[PDB]
C-alpha cells in the first residue's frame, strides 16, 4: 500500500500516554490543518517491520530504541538530521541510543528503567534483597497478602534478576560489543532464573501472572510489591495506594541490572510526510509543553529534553528510576536484539511453567541468541572459500568447534550437491541473471518463495547454501567479489528468520553435523 499524504499516523504502545500524545497532535492540527491520528495496535513492534517493508504503516513509530537498529538495517527508517541547536537541547547519551552505523535513526524521547514499587502501608521498608522475599511472603500470606507480583510473560521484567549474578546478552568491553559472546546460559543467568523458578515452585509467585494481573493486584492492595516502569505510576496514583519507588533488590549481594530503554520516535522511510513528521517531533512534541502533555497522561521517565528533565529530576520516583538505570545497562540496538528477546521470552516462560528445566531453557535461549552470527560465520566462509579457492585463516571464535565441523560437513555435502546438480544450478543462475549489488538484493524474496515455503530439512538447507556458493563463484568471476558478503548475509537472514524454531529444535549447527555424520 501507500502511506497517505497530508496527515500523520503515529503508532505508540498501549502502556504509554497516547491520549496526551493525541493532545499534542491536536495542537499540531490547529497550526497546520494536518490531522494527527494516534494508534496503539497490539504487537506494534512486530507489525511495524512487516507493514513498513511493503511501503505501508504509520508515519511515526514509537518504541524503545532496542528495536530500531533492526528497522534501520532493513531500510525502514528515514535518517534523522536535526540541526545543532536542536540536538544540543537533548542529552548526548540519548542521541547515542538512537545512533546506528553512524547515523541518527530516531528522535529520543525518554529514559525508562524498571524500579521496585512497594506499598508503604503493607511494607514500611522494602526488602533490600531477593533472598528475603520468601520469608516476607510467608509473613504477608498470614494477612491475606502476597509479597510480590510482576509480569512473568515478558523477559524485560525478569532480566534484571537474570543479569544480577552475571547473565548478559552481548558482552561489552573496551567500548565494543562482542556479538559472538552471548551470556544467556552461564552460571549467573542460571542462578537468577533458578531463583525465579523456586519462587514459583514455593507458591510465592504464579507462572501465569502477566502485566494486567500484577497491576490489578498491586493497585487493589493485594500484593505488597511490583516491578514496573514510570508509565505505571498514573494508575497507581488513581488507586490511592501509598506507594514508594525504590532500588530493585540485590541478588547474591549484587544489584539487579535492568535493561535500560530510551523511548524513541522513528520516521517511516516510506512516509511522504517526513517534513511534517520532523516538524511535529522537534517543534511540538520535544518541547516542555509537548512532553508535559504526554507525561501527565502516563509518566515518561527521565526525559531526553534537558529543560524539562531539570524540572522532573526533583521527583524521588525519577531519582529511583535513574538509580536503577545506572545499575543496569543501556540496551543494544543491534538487529540481533529481536532474536535475543524472543529466545529469552521462551526460556523464562518454559522454565516458569515446568515445560523445560532451567538448564534446558537457557541452553535453547543461548542457541537461539547465537544462531544468526554462527550461521553467518559458516555461510560467509563457505561462499568466500568457494569463490576464491582459499580458506579463511581467521579464528572461528566462540563455539568454534561447531563452526569448524559445520563448515567441514558443508564442504562434503554441499560440494556433492553442486557437482551432481551442475546443469540445474547453471540454468537457475542464468535465469536469475545476477550482475551486481542490486540484483543480489532481489534474491531474498525468491529464496523465501522457493526455500522457506518448501519442506524444512538439512538437505534443502544445504541446497540453499550450495546454490549461494555457486552464485558467489560467478560473482568473483565477473569482478563482483564485493557482492559476496551481502549475499551471505541475505542467505543467513532467510535461513535463520524463516527456520528459527526448527533450527533451535535441532541444536542448531550441532544437529547439522550429527545429521550428516559419516
Ligand atoms: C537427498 O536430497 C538432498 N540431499 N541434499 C544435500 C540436498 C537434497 C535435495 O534434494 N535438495 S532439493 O530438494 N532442494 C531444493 O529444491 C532447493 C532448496 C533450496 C533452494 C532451492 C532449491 N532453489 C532452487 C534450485 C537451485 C538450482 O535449481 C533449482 C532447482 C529447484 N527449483 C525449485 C523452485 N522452482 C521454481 C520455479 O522455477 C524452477 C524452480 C526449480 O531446479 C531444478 C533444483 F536444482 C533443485 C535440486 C535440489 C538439490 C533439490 C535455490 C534458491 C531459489 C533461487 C534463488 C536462490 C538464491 C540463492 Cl543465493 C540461494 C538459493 C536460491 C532457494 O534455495
Ligand atoms: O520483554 C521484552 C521486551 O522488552 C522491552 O519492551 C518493554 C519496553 O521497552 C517498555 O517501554 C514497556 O513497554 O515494556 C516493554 C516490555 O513488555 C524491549 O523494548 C522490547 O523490544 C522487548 O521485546
Amino acid at each position: 500500500g501507500k502511506i497517505e499524504e497530508g496527515k500523520l499516523v503515529i503508532w505508540i504502545n498501549g502502556d504509554k500516554g497516547y491520549n496526551g500524545l493525541a493532545e499534542v497532535g491536536k495542537k499540531f492540527e490547529k497550526d497546520t490543518g494536518i490531522k494527527v491520528t494516534v494508534e496503539h495496535p497490539d504487537k506494534l513492534e512486530e507489525k511495524f517491520p512487516q507493514v513498513a517493508a511493503t511501503g505501508d504503516g504509520p508515519d511515526i513509530i514509537f518504541w524503545a530504541h532496542d528495536r530500531f537498529g533492526g528497522y534501520a538495517q532493513s531500510g525502514l527508517l528515514a535518517e534523522i538530521t536535526p540541526d545543532k541547536a536542536f540536538q544540543d537541547k537533548l542529552y548526548p547519551f540519548t542521541w547515542d541510543a538512537v545512533r546506528y552505523n553512524g547515523k541518527l535513526i530516531a528522535y529520543p524521547i525518554a529514559v525508562e528503567a524498571l524500579s521496585l514499587i512497594y506499598n508503604k502501608d503493607l511494607l514500611p521498608n522494602p526488602p533490600k534483597t531477593w533472598e528475603e522475599i520468601p520469608a516476607l511472603d510467608k509473613e504477608l500470606k498470614a494477612k491475606g497478602k502476597s509479597a510480590l507480583m510482576f509480569n512473568l510473560q515478558e523477559p524485560y521484567f525478569t532480566w534484571p534478576l537474570i543479569a544480577a549474578d552475571g547473565g548478559y546478552a552481548f558482552k561489552y568491553e573496551n567500548g565494543k560489543y562482542d556479538i559472538k559472546d552471548v551470556g544467556v546460559d552461564n552460571a549467573g543467568a542460571k542462578a537468577g532464573l533458578t531463583f525465579l523458578v523456586d519462587l514459583i515452585k514455593n507458591k510465592h509467585m504464579n507462572a501465569d501472572t502477566d502485566y494486567s494481573i500484577a497491576e490489578a493486584a498491586f493497585n487493589k492492595g493485594e500484593t505488597a510489591m511490583t516491578i514496573n516502569g514510570p508509565w505505571a505510576w498514573s494508575n497507581i496514583d488513581t488507586s490511592k495506594v501509598n506507594y514508594g519507588v525504590t532500588v530493585l533488590p540485590t541478588f547474591k549481594g549484587q544489584p539487579s541490572k535492568p535493561f535500560v530503554g530510551v523511548l524513541s520516535a522513528g520516521i517511516n522511510a516510506a512516509s511522504p510526510n517526513k517534513e511534517l513528521a520532523k516538524e511535529f517531533l522537534e517543534n511540538y512534541l520535544l518541547t516542555d509543553e509537548g512532553l508535559e502533555a504526554v507525561n501527565k497522561d502516563k509518566p515518561l521517565g527521565a526525559v531526553a529534553l534537558k529543560s524539562y528533565e531539570e524540572e522532573l529530576a526533583k521527583d524521588p520516583r525519577i531519582a529511583a528510576t535513574m538509580e536503577n538505570a545506572q545499575k543496569g545497562e543501556i540496551m543494544p540496538n543491534i538487529p540481533q536484539m529481536s532474536a535475543f528477546w524472543y529466545a529469552v521470552r521462551t526460556a523464562v516462560i518454559n522454565a516458569a511453567s515446568g515445560r523445560q528445566t532451567v538448564d534446558e531453557a537457557l541452553k535453547d535461549a543461548q542457541t537461539g541468541s547465537e544462531l544468526y552470527r554462527q550461521s553467518l560465520e559458516i555461510i560467509s566462509r563457505y561462499l568466500r572459500e568457494q569463490a576464491t579457492g582459499a580458506a579463511d585463516t581467521a579464528p572461528m571464535g566462540a563455539s568454534g568447534a561447531t563452526s569448524r565441523k559445520a563448515l567441514e560437513t558443508l564442504r562434503r555435502v554441499g560440494d556433492g550437491v553442486q557437482r551432481n546438480h551442475e546443469t540445474a544450478f547453471q540454468g537457475m543462475l542464468r535465469k536469475l541473471d545476477i550482475k551486481n549489488e542490486d540484483d543480489v538484493k532481489s534474491l531474498s524474496r525468491v529464496m523465501i518463495h522457493v526455500f522457506s515455503d518448501g519442506v524444512t530439512n538439512w538437505g534443502r538447507i544445504v541446497t540453499l547454501i550450495s546454490f549461494g556458493a555457486f552464485v558467489a563463484k560467478h560473482l568473483k568471476t565477473i569482478n563482483q567479489e564485493s557482492c559476496i558478503e551481502p549475499l551471505a548475509e541475505s542467505i543467513t537472514d532467510v535461513l535463520v528468520r524463516t527456520k528459527r524454531d526448527w533450527l533451535v529444535k535441532q541444536r542448531g549447527w550441532d544437529g547439522f553435523v550429527e545429521f550428516f555424520h559419516v
